[PDB]
């Protein structure tokens, strides 16, 4: 049951939540009673409620909380249809979660885990309204986790340019997690690449997401496998790796090869799978406060699987090769979309010079990305890696993408290279010593791809 | 300071600043005194002036100068927070610049020269006003150099569909220059195919770009350098051009071989470096009014240089291979990223049929792109060209992208072909005469890099 359309027109709702001195204070009536003001100590408020309603517009207003009352949101909207707002004024909330937690830079970890599903966490927490919008207002003193929080089959929202960097961990927080749920929203390219930026299912469901970052790395598997395998469910030929090797070379349906490693944070050797490049080269002549960083954040995506000990290690190296930062990450930890794939996070720190990914394995043994990373293509059969780098700047240092040329017919259209017939084996009966090099070249060129 | 939110709400500002009139009025006083109402007779003004602002929305008024007053611009935003406009209707500017300098069609371009760090030149002026909004209005009768003009840090705007042809000069004039400001700007995408674009600082900051264009050409340098480099900073081989060489074949870390041109519109030689395509392909059953051009505007990405006689050169030719238009771009010239690249513009001419471009030398000797171009790797170490094309219509001839097929598997995945090892020579003594054929294409395999 709804409402529907409801307008708001510069309107202020401030300092409306329970306060310090609210809940320890007692009303004397007229009568000579007294009443408890507080329902209870852990009494949590907002400044606006809205439930069941369609066609909302907030026109140019204010939602503030001063005096610091205790409030899980500035705004609470559920199960609303079509709730835009016009440039209102935020700013000074008391961030607090529904059971009376106070959300503090110091437990900030504890809350993103613990409350994911919480009505609270954010300047403006959206459950269950599809078409919302925001339309870039000015926001500041924001001490809860996010500033805009997304659940509960929020699908076609869309967020304008406000002020980057006001919370305490992110700028967009979507916390909307259900395999039939189709999120594509629209994030504004700017609120990305901040100090704090979004989540890891923010990424996912971004639509313009190639507006602030573009792919360093796309593999896939191919479509039909190599001679010794049982299957063409993983990549066959290790093309795509600098180190490391295959699992099998009987059975190429079994993946990388995955090597042991203690630590996140220990060196990688050229037995494992991973690769290495450079990031922000400049001159001589350019102070590094004008020459700033490449990248800012890091998005990889893959499949998931339940079960794990194999690990997407990516690692931050500097000058002299020690390691700055780095993070595991397990099958299970790829569940933006549960069943098929998902999204994670890395935070590239500053001055790092190199940038290190891979697979590895965290226990003591060599296992495969078949077995131990894929749980043997029991919730997908298509394995794939894709590696988003989101940079500083727009194009400052020019952004990653495959060579190309209008003009050079080897990147138009391709090469005009198709496979050699089989050639038999040199077996004349006419000179030997020759059929030495005939052969080999015969053979080598058999085994590296240019002939059948 | 600033006051915070102010609300307009149909609110008209309509023939403001002074006047032919006004400058030389004199004011009489009831006790018979004269005033006179000029200050000097450079005075200029404006409709709207703000400055000190938070979370200002101006709401469907009308910002118009009647009467032809002397206005640097309609609206001047300044150290502003959030100013948003609502479909305001904006006409009637007489283009002045803050010293008194009339903005006409005659000295269009010394003024974006010399007065590219004026508060003036546009319709509305924004000045270190983060949170811009402009939603799209019916604009008309302007007689500044651009539309909107944005600078001092404003690094997240949106930017809606208005008029897009009423300006001089730009429709958005980007003025964005600093070394540790990171902007990143949304743009509809009808207002860069028009007929007046926007400049090439507005490019960069264009966060949407791919959605008008695509590019043409991708050139970046590679890691490992190839046996005879001293270092990797350059591309060191010519797969990317079709005329031209390379400087020297014992370092190929020189770069590119910059042959001397006259200039921009002299025919170039097969001994320089440059490509070639065509252009707006139909056929003889269609009509020229019918069928459009296919590029409008080539934006150029290169590495920027303090120095250097090497020229960036892009030719457009038409049938008979007669030069319609053509433009020297110097190293300085790409300067929009000041310390590490920049962009620059090209306007295509109607009825041009081949686009020509490459790297030259300005000087009457033959240089390097190492040292005649960059400035020895003094700013960038790496090497990278993007080239843009800004299509007529969206995809009306087709968008040039790489080719790729997800149902072949030399495109999903690549070709399975590898670097052979390297085979001896035949010396064997058993036959002659055939060990010449022999090592010859053992040579050529060596040297044509299928072989190691």
């Amino acid at each position: 049951g709804h409402s529907a359309p409801v307008h708001f027109f510069n309107t202020i709702c401030n300092g409306n939540g329970p306060t310090s001195f609210a809940l320890g204070a007692t009303y004397k009536t007229t009568k000579n009673e007294y009443i408890k003001v507080m329902d209870s100590v852990n009494d949590v408020g907002c400044q606006a409620y809205f439930q069941g309603l369609s066609n909302v517009q907030y026109i140019g207003g204010q939602l503030s909380g001063h005096g610091s009352p205790r409030n899980t949101s500035l705004a609470t909207i559920t199960q609303c249809n079509s709730f835009i707002i016009y440039g209102t004024d935020l700013e000074d909330i008391n961030g607090f979660t529904t059971d009376g937690t106070a959300i503090t830079a110091d437990n900030i970890d504890a809350i993103e885990s613990n409350y994911l599903k919480d009505i609270s966490g954010a300047a403006i927490v959206v459950s269950s309204c599809p078409g919302f919008k925001i339309d870039s207002p000015h926001i500041f003193k924001i001490k809860t986790l996010s500033t805009i929080k997304l659940m509960n089959n929020t699908y076609n929202y869309e967020i304008g340019g406000f002020t980057p960097d006001e919370a305490l961990k992110y700028n967009v927080w979507d916390a909307n997690g259900l395999a039939t749920n189709r999120i594509s929203g629209v994030i504004h390219p700017r609120l990305v690449n901040s100090r704090l930026g979004i989540n890891s299912v923010a990424f996912d469901n971004m639509s313009n997401k190639l507006d602030v970052s573009s792919l360093i790395h796309n593999e896939t598997s191919q479509i039909v496998g190599l001679t010794p395998s049982t299957g063409s469910n993983v990549p066959h030929t290790r093309k795509m790796w600098s180190n490391g090797a295959m699992y099998s070379s009987t059975d190429l349906n079994n993946g990388f090869r995955l090597n042991y490693l203690s630590n996140h944070n220990e060196p990688l050797t050229p037995m494992h799978l991973y690769n290495e490049f450079s990031v922000s080269e400049f001159g001589g002549s350019v102070t590094e406060s004008n020459a700033l960083d490449e990248i800012k954040y890091i998005f990889i995506q893959t499949t998931y699987a339940n079960s794990g000990d194999g690990r997407f290690i990516i690692q931050a190296l500097d000058a002299s090769g020690s390691v700055l930062s780095s993070n595991w990450y397990s099958p299970q930890s790829f569940n933006s979309t549960f069943p098929i794939s998902g999204f994670v996070r890395f935070d590239v720190p500053t001055g790092a010079k190199k940038i290190r990914y891979g697979f590895v394995n965290s226990a003591n043994y060599t296992g495969s990305l078949r077995s131990h990373f894929m749980s043997g293509f029991a919730y997908n059969k298509r394995f794939f890696l894709k590696i988003y780098a989101v940079y500083n700047d727009l194009g400052r240092y020019g952004q990653f993408e495959p060579p190309y040329s209008v003009a050079i017919d080897r990147f138009r259209v391709g090469d005009n290279t198709t496979q050699m017939p089989s050639i038999p084996a040199s077996s004349a009966t006419d000179v030997a010593g020759v059929n030495e090099v005939i052969n080999s070249l015969l053979a080598s060129l058999k085994a590296n791809g240019f002939m059948s």
